[PDB]
């Protein structure tokens, strides 16, 4: 029942990481209730960062998640929201821990090769965003 | 350029093999144009179906196909249409040779885990079936 | 020379995990000192849960250990007992980490997928409740 | 329904490629219905080889089977017999293509990996001869 | 015993296919007996090309095969200068059969991943010209 | 810019992992600017062991790290020296956690499969002691 939103970023789609990562998922259980390749559109990358729209960084973090397609996804399972924000590892792959995708995948924080919703309601909001409603099964 | 579709039938995403398949296209070479968890109308699976219309297993197929959520994709690459013939094996598993996606993966042609177009112009049909003009990217 | 016992639940089996486990430890340089497929008997589920007989969840407990063949096996060489139960991760899959086997591949308490030793006087209780002597070799 | 006798020879076990290989019948879908490791005596290895008695080989055969412990499995799945040869390869390793066992883990006959029933009656004597009946789930 | 030559062009380097490629030749059971990452002089790749050179895209394979670092090595084992040519599969991908590296990994002949010494007298010739007599071992 | 060196030991060399090792590295995303298989010279291990001549074990370990060839390499990437340290885990591979490459590879102290510079210094060191300057590419 309950979902989280994950996105593989433009460099992870790039590096031909997709299929790799969504077998982790895959493989630990959890149920594929969305999925699609997408551009992120200006408006949606801003809205998506809003929280750091005060930032330094935000031109060039807004500049790389459109940079390219990403893979946008809705995985649902028990406690999916908490486990698959352990399985992605620390934001700054530099702390992430090996056998965690960016401690596997990531040496940079700039890029960083996925997204995973941080709580229940950041997973409400993100996916209500980034997916149409009838896009879930 | 050329391009080809395929599909991941629901035994395939059911069984959890999503991204396993998705992994040997992209180590293989080919870029990923499109791509989407979706689920297969009564009428869009019969229209899919034009020529296996007056035949027998028709319908079997169709509560197939329909049975659950497939992944669809576009993949892009030199000779990519043969190339993916190539690569899924016969249609058969029990005539697919190992190395292939239904040689390694599948055991009967009901549940053959994987389609994908036999030729450009099925794939062109295939792709403006499955996909709006949008989701190419 | 020391050896622990492992066994590879209802739930793994059914998924089709075994070979990817036995992988694990291979890979790591563990002996098999002796496999097999068993169904548990509701003795034997009794005996070696013994120790919460009294517990609420015991029942359904039983039931879950008994509800499909299981890979039952033992492990040997340096400290083997220690590293395997580290290679094992958290009992609670929410607490596993990544690159563990509960991390990977369990989500719920219930159906953790594996079991091993914690220690060696379990190790050697379990092994000969599982094993008959004449099956290690 | 159908099933087959399927040995991982001396070499394949002591070489750690047990996982691998029962991991490639998982992904296939086949059932596992019997797997143990176990010794093979001198009269056990001689009763196996019947018709290959008069031959020559025969001794240096019966030396390298019985030389480390074996894995024994009986596999289930629609025409398992056909497809285990199919995806084991051709007997001599140079002869066998890659994607197969013996392909991708072999290099001479002396040590072929792998030995799974050439025909269903093989299997049944071969499954009669290495397993207990109560040992088949 | 035998032994052949292999390397891994520039395109198989810059696509981290390294690591993946050298593992299905120790899976496989063959011994390295030299290795080295290196970048080829315009002089060492013509040398290396002395048929091929009245030939034309002769300019356009050294562009290539000096493009960029290549890794070079010497596989040693039965048979293993036929039995590599068999896992690298035709030398233009479309025709290189899945399970082999070319079949796997490439979608052109341009730039087809890797190369395999084509005779034991090819890989002699070869071994002198990229190695000197220390680095083999 | 920043390198590191890295060595897999003859344990791991004997054991057939260095593609598995070396993939996890391309896979990371760090670059290959140096690769050899090499024999250390008793002067060499010396060298490299020198911190510790002192100590007890001193002996064994020049033993070992010169019983077999040994693959080295040099790392290149965004703080590569402190994440191909964290890659590693413990030196003690009691204490490496699972999904690092000691965690996955190694069981004892003695032979703990790989060497990662301990820091940007003695990284400098190693590498200057390990290859030639024109090896570095
Ligand atoms: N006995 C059968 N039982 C169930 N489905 C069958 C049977 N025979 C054929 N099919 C179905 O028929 C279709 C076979 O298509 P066709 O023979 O024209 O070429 P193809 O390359 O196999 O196409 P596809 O990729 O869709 O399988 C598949 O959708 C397959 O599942
Ligand atoms: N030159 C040889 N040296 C060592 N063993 C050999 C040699 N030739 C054949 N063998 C052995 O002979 C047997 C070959 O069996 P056979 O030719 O009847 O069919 P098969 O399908 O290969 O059977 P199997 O699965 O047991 O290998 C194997 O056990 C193999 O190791
Ligand atoms: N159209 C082409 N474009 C670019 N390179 C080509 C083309 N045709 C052939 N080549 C190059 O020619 C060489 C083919 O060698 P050859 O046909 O003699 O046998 P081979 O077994 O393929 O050798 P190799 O392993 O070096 O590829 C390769 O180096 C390959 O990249
Ligand atoms: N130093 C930095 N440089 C670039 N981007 C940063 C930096 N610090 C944080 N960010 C960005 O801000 C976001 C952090 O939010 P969080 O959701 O906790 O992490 P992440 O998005 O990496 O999972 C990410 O989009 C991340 O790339
Ligand atoms: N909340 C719970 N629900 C179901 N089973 C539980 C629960 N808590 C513990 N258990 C069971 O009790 C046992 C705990 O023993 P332990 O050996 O430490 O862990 P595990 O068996 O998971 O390796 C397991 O058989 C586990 O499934
Ligand atoms: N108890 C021990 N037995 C054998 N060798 C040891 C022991 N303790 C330390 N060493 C050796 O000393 C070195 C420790 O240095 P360090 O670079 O921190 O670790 P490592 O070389 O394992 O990465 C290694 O070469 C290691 O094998
Ligand atoms: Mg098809
Ligand atoms: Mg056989
Ligand atoms: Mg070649």
């Amino acid at each position: 029942m309950e979902r989280t939103f994950v996105m593989i970023k433009p460099d992870g789609v790039r590096r031909g990481l997709v299929g790799e990562i969504l077998a982790r998922f895959e493989r630990k259980g959890f149920r594929i209730a969305a999925l699609k390749l997408m551009q992120i559109s200006q408006e949606l990358a801003e809205r998506h960062y809003a929280e750091h729209r005060e930032k330094p960084f935000f031109p060039g973090l807004v500049r790389f998640i459109t940079s390219g397609p990403v893979v946008a996804m809705v995985l649902e399972g028990p406690g999916v929201v908490a486990e698959v924000r352990k399985m992605m590892g620390a934001t700054h792959p530099k702390d992430a821990l090996p056998g965690t995708i960016r401690g596997d995948f990531a040496t940079t924080i700039d890029e960083n090769v996925i997204h995973g919703s941080a709580t229940l309601e950041d997973a409400q909001r993100e996916i209500a965003l980034f997916f149409r409603p009838e896009e879930l099964l």
